[PDB]
Protein backbone atom coordinates (compact mmCIF):
# COMPACT_ATOMS: atom_id res chain seq x y z
CA UNK A 1 0.00 0.00 0.00
CA UNK A 2 1.06 3.44 -1.08
CA UNK A 3 0.91 5.48 2.21
CA UNK A 4 2.25 2.67 4.27
CA UNK A 5 5.61 2.60 2.10
CA UNK A 6 5.69 6.11 1.99
CA UNK A 7 6.06 5.81 6.00
CA UNK A 8 8.07 3.09 5.83
CA UNK A 9 10.80 4.79 4.04
CA UNK A 10 10.17 8.16 6.23
CA UNK A 11 10.99 5.75 9.38
CA UNK A 12 13.95 3.95 7.74
CA UNK A 13 15.23 7.50 5.82
CA UNK A 14 14.90 9.08 9.59
CA UNK A 15 17.19 6.91 11.01
CA UNK A 16 20.08 7.09 8.99
CA UNK A 17 19.45 11.02 9.85
CA UNK A 18 20.07 10.46 13.49
CA UNK A 19 23.28 8.63 13.56
CA UNK A 20 24.99 11.35 11.06
CA UNK A 21 23.02 14.26 13.29
CA UNK A 22 25.79 16.37 15.20
CA UNK A 23 22.92 18.48 17.61
CA UNK A 24 19.88 17.45 19.54
CA UNK A 25 17.37 19.67 17.79
CA UNK A 26 18.56 17.39 14.43
CA UNK A 27 17.99 13.98 16.62
CA UNK A 28 14.42 15.53 17.89
CA UNK A 29 13.23 16.62 14.31
CA UNK A 30 13.64 13.19 12.74
CA UNK A 31 12.38 11.28 15.84
CA UNK A 32 9.43 13.50 15.38
CA UNK A 33 9.02 12.33 11.48
CA UNK A 34 9.80 9.21 12.58
CA UNK A 35 6.22 9.26 15.07
CA UNK A 36 4.39 10.62 12.64
CA UNK A 37 5.20 8.02 10.41
CA UNK A 38 4.82 5.45 12.69
CA UNK A 39 1.55 6.61 14.54
CA UNK A 40 0.03 6.14 10.24
CA UNK A 41 1.60 2.95 9.27
CA UNK A 42 0.25 1.44 12.70
CA UNK A 43 -3.35 1.70 11.43
CA UNK A 44 -2.37 0.12 8.04
CA UNK A 45 -2.55 -3.31 6.75
CA UNK A 46 0.30 -4.89 5.26
CA UNK A 47 0.12 -5.90 1.91
CA UNK A 48 1.12 -9.66 3.10
CA UNK A 49 -1.45 -9.62 5.79
CA UNK A 50 -4.09 -8.29 3.49
CA UNK A 51 -6.21 -11.17 3.54
CA UNK A 52 -5.81 -11.94 7.49
CA UNK A 53 -8.42 -11.45 9.56
CA UNK A 54 -7.81 -8.03 11.69
CA UNK A 55 -7.47 -10.14 14.91
CA UNK A 56 -5.19 -12.33 13.46
CA UNK A 57 -1.72 -13.38 15.46
CA UNK A 58 -0.06 -11.90 12.80
CA UNK A 59 -2.13 -8.58 12.43
CA UNK A 60 -1.80 -8.45 16.20
CA UNK A 61 1.79 -8.85 16.33
CA UNK A 62 2.20 -6.48 13.41
CA UNK A 63 0.43 -3.98 15.92
CA UNK A 64 2.60 -4.66 18.67
CA UNK A 65 5.47 -4.10 16.76
CA UNK A 66 4.47 -0.46 16.56
CA UNK A 67 3.57 -0.21 20.21
CA UNK A 68 6.86 -1.42 21.09
CA UNK A 69 8.22 0.86 17.99
CA UNK A 70 6.13 3.97 19.07
CA UNK A 71 7.42 3.44 22.73
CA UNK A 72 11.22 3.51 21.42
CA UNK A 73 10.45 6.60 19.60
CA UNK A 74 9.05 8.49 22.88
CA UNK A 75 12.14 7.38 24.89
CA UNK A 76 14.57 8.67 22.56
CA UNK A 77 12.23 11.45 22.18
CA UNK A 78 12.75 12.50 25.82
CA UNK A 79 16.35 11.98 25.64
CA UNK A 80 16.75 14.27 22.50
CA UNK A 81 14.21 16.49 24.56
CA UNK A 82 16.86 16.69 27.83
CA UNK A 83 19.86 17.57 25.44
CA UNK A 84 21.56 13.86 25.28
CA UNK A 85 22.01 13.50 21.67
CA UNK A 86 24.08 10.40 22.21
CA UNK A 87 21.97 8.52 24.49
CA UNK A 88 19.06 9.92 22.14
CA UNK A 89 21.29 8.18 19.14
CA UNK A 90 21.35 4.66 21.22
CA UNK A 91 17.53 4.85 22.06
CA UNK A 92 17.30 5.33 18.51
CA UNK A 93 19.51 2.02 17.41
CA UNK A 94 17.39 -0.08 19.58
CA UNK A 95 14.23 0.63 16.82
CA UNK A 96 16.23 -2.03 14.43
CA UNK A 97 15.78 -4.78 16.76
CA UNK A 98 12.24 -4.47 16.82
CA UNK A 99 11.94 -3.20 12.70
CA UNK A 100 13.32 -6.59 11.93
CA UNK A 101 11.96 -9.27 14.14
CA UNK A 102 8.31 -7.70 13.66
CA UNK A 103 7.44 -5.25 11.13
CA UNK A 104 9.88 -6.17 8.43
CA UNK A 105 8.86 -9.96 7.90
CA UNK A 106 5.28 -8.49 6.61
CA UNK A 107 5.95 -6.13 4.42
Amino acid sequence: AADLEDNWETLNDNLKVIEKCDNAACVKDALTKMRAAALDAQKATPPKLEDKSPDSPEMKDFRHGFDILVGQIDDALKLANEGKVKEAQAAAEQLKTTRNAYIQKYL
